């Protein structure tokens, strides 16, 4: 799979609900989606390599990593966390994190190009999930 690209947003499914079993208040919340609205995502990808940056208004975060490889990160409420992604399926990963301090719902992420040339985002608090489906710009 080719998941390099700048990635444009054309749904987003659940992200209020993912915050709120995460904890976030109501006026964060606000904060929260209205920037995720409109994200930004730039993905480089050299074989099992990756590199992704999502940017908002309010928050950005870039990652460096390699399948199969430990890496830290945060979860999507701020929290670090030790992330492990995996290929669930040749063009599905999937990330699987633990806090590093402390105790909070079980999240995890997936990034997955589909047979149209889209890509779907989830991530997951719990039984709680988020979709977000892109294009390339
Ligand atoms: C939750 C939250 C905040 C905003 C987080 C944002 C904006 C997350 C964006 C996630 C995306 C954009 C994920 C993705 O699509 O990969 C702010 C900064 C208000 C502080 C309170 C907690
Ligand atoms: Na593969």
């Amino acid at each position: 799979p080719n998941f390099s690209g700048n990635w444009k947003i054309i749904r987003s499914e659940n992200f209020e609900e993912l915050l709120k079993v995460l904890g976030v208040n109501v006026m964060l919340r606000k904060i929260a989606v209205a920037a995720a609205s409109k994200p930004a995502v730039e993905i480089k990808q050299e074989g099992d390599t990756f590199y992704i940056k999502t940017s908002t208004t309010v928050r950005t975060t870039e990652i460096n990593f390699k399948v199969g490889e430990e890496f830290e990160e945060q979860t999507v409420d701020g929290r670090p966390c030790k992330s492990l992604v995996k290929w669930e399926s040749e063009n599905k990963m999937v990330c699987e994190q633990k806090l590093l301090k402390g105790e909070g719902p079980k999240t995890s992420w997936t990034r997955e190009l589909t047979n149209d040339g889209e890509l779907i985002l989830t991530m997951t608090a719990d039984d709680v999930v988020c979709t977000k489906v892109f294009v390339r710009e």
